[PDB]
């Protein structure tokens, strides 16, 4: 990783220019770069924050893959430089925000399946995410799906300060857990924002919770034909299916009886 000094940071980001780009801002406090005309995204960082810096840089140094965000450098008034992702989140793309055009279910399946190998990678490298989430799966230029956000993970465990985002959280998550098999719970949530195009949670909405749709379903009051999303015309009734069994799998409220990291990456290429 390259040490930035503060200078080089302020000058490429025009004075860390906090209004947004249609300004500098892309979103939160995280800025667009340009270092030796390459693109970057600048995230320049309640005392917490200092230690989210450390976890950060620790994960990115120990874990390189194709389907984690790489990080650049850093800088120390503390700011960390990633390769920049053109396409923003999964979580924007999903919800077609600033008019982008909604994702084909081919382009879908390939995020799953780019996603769910950047989780293979981390719990290969015994890492535990704790915050797998649409909006911490961006893409690059060729929708190529890159985990990110780090600064929650870690190296059967208990914990005190329970972290993480409740409409993503397996039961044993929300109840102070540490476990990868809670990572695989979170990844069926994002399964089904994919399959859907819904998000994860939405208080105008019968039912608030995406994951409540698994029960609704299985009680046999709903199809999944009736919750895929209206926005594709290429999602085929069989591997939408095959996507859906994932998910509920995924979404098994009991952390032993859930598939590994290895048997979704199985069954999402079996899909294909
Ligand atoms: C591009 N955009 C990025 N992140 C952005 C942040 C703003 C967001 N909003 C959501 C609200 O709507 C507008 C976009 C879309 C993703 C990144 C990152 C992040 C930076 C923060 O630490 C984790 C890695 C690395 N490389 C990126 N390349």
């Amino acid at each position: 990783f390259h040490s930035f000094s503060f200078y080089e940071l302020k000058n490429v980001t025009n004075n860390f220019d906090e209004r947004p780009i249609s300004g500098n801002k892309m979103g939160e406090v995280v800025y667009k770069g340009y270092v030796n005309n390459t693109t970057v995204a600048v995230k320049k960082l309640t005392e917490e924050l200092k230690q989210q810096f450390d976890q950060e840089i620790k994960v990115m140094a120990k874990c390189q893959h194709e389907n984690l965000v790489e990080l650049l450098g850093f800088s120390s008034d503390l700011c960390l430089v990633y390769v920049y992702m053109p396409n923003g989140s999964l979580l924007d793309r999903l919800s077609c925000l600033d008019g982008t055009p909604p994702l084909s279910w081919h382009m879908r399946c390939k995020i799953a399946q780019g996603a769910a190998n950047g989780i293979n990678f981390l719990h290969e490298n015994h890492h535990i995410h704790r915050d797998i989430k649409s909006a911490n799966i961006l893409l690059d230029e060729a929708f190529t799906a890159k985990i990110s956000d780090f600064g929650l993970a870690r190296a059967t465990v208990m914990t005190s300060r329970i972290v993480g985002t409740t409409a993503y959280m397996a039961p044993e998550a929300l109840r102070g857990e540490i476990t990868p098999k809670s990572d695989i719970y979170s990844f069926g949530v994002v399964l089904l924002e994919i399959i859907t195009g819904l998000p994860a949670v939405d208080e105008h909405r019968e039912p608030q919770l995406l994951l409540d749709i698994k029960e609704e379903i299985e009680d046999e009051e709903k199809t999944i034909e009736d919750y895929i999303d209206k926005k594709m015309n290429d999602a085929d009734s069989t591997s939408v299916e095959a996507m859906y069994s994932v998910a509920s799998q995924c979404l098994h409220e009991k952390k032993n009886k859930r598939p590994d990291i290895k048997k979704v990456q199985q069954l999402l290429q079996e899909m294909t």
